């Protein structure tokens, strides 16, 4: 769509992009442990809590991809869990979430992550992976295409980025190694190249430097088609006494997002935020949008 203007409009964002760009090149804004918005708990809060608002505030502010760590239970369904904690929200709510906004913006689409957080339930009936292919992936809603995902195809429907092995069906992002705490780069499908920076439980310090670091690279790299840049600005720690993923956040986004603003860049890459509102000076998924005028 010729305009620029579009960037602006947050539930159809992906609108004015052409149906030929790689959703890899693309600067998406996601959303970490999304999950999250419903612990009222005071002291569960402090720890678990890294958003305050529900999928479709999220994906209503730009937001199109998602964090989703879940555990097989008992009922054969795979509920949201954090770590030993069980959310208030269930696996089918967040397809439903995204089913019902994109039929009201199908110009977009969402990248779905999806890991095994927790084990299995003590009584379950099948593995994690088959109960989640059999029971959800196998809806319509699920690109089952693979290879280098071009927005073209992924209008309207779910784009399924794998956390699990044992996966049997084709489709997506085929799951690759991620290691535990660490900026690391491995190779996708067979034509692509990932940086995934994920320094969780690390400085302030060290924590904004490796952000702008990859952010670097990105920036430089803004023609490399193939290659998937995930940015995660989040951080964790002992919360409570002001180490909450809130302490951080409030200060990280502003920081990051501004960092954005002065660059004037062209690719930023997929960055995954906390708290994603809009009460910090210059919103960080705003600035991630806006820098697809380049793409337009």
């Amino acid at each position: 769509a010729s305009s620029v203007n579009e960037l602006e409009n947050w539930s159809k964002w992906m609108q004015p992009i052409p149906d030929s760009i790689p959703l890899a090149r693309i600067s998406i804004p996601g959303t970490h442990d999304s999950g999250t918005f419903k612990l009222q708990n005071p002291i569960k809060q402090v720890w678990g809590m890294t958003q305050e608002y529900d999928f479709r505030y999220q994906m209503d502010h730009g937001a199109r991809i998602f964090d989703i760590r879940g555990r097989l239970t008992d009922d054969n369904t795979i509920v949201l869990h954090h770590g030993p904690l069980y959310l208030y929200v269930t696996l089918h709510e967040f397809i439903n979430e995204a089913k019902q906004f994109l039929k009201d913006n199908p110009s977009e689409t969402i990248i779905m992550s999806l890991k095994k957080e927790y084990e299995d339930m003590k009584g379950a009936e099948d593995s994690f992976s088959s109960t989640f292919e059999k029971k959800y992936f196998v809806d319509p809603i699920f690109l089952k295409t693979e290879g280098n995902i071009k927005l073209g195809d992924a209008r309207g429907k779910i784009v399924l980025l794998k956390k699990y092995s044992g996966s049997n069906e084709p489709g997506g992002y085929n799951n690759f190694y991620w290691p535990d705490n660490e900026t690391f780069t491995t190779t996708v499908n067979q034509n692509a190249n990932v940086t995934v920076q994920d320094k969780y439980k690390v400085s302030y310090d060290e924590k904004v430097k490796s952000i702008k670091d990859t952010m670097d690279e990105t920036m430089n790299n803004s023609e490399d088609l193939n290659h998937l840049y995930i940015n995660f600005t989040s951080l964790s720690s002992g919360g409570t006494a002001w180490n909450s993923p809130y302490y951080y956040a409030s200060y990280i986004n502003p920081e990051i997002a501004n960092y954005i603003k002065q660059k004037n860049p062209a690719r930023v890459g997929w960055v995954i935020q906390d708290y994603i509102n809009e009460k910090w000076s210059p919103l960080l998924y705003q600035e991630v949008i806006r820098a697809n005028k380049s793409l337009i």
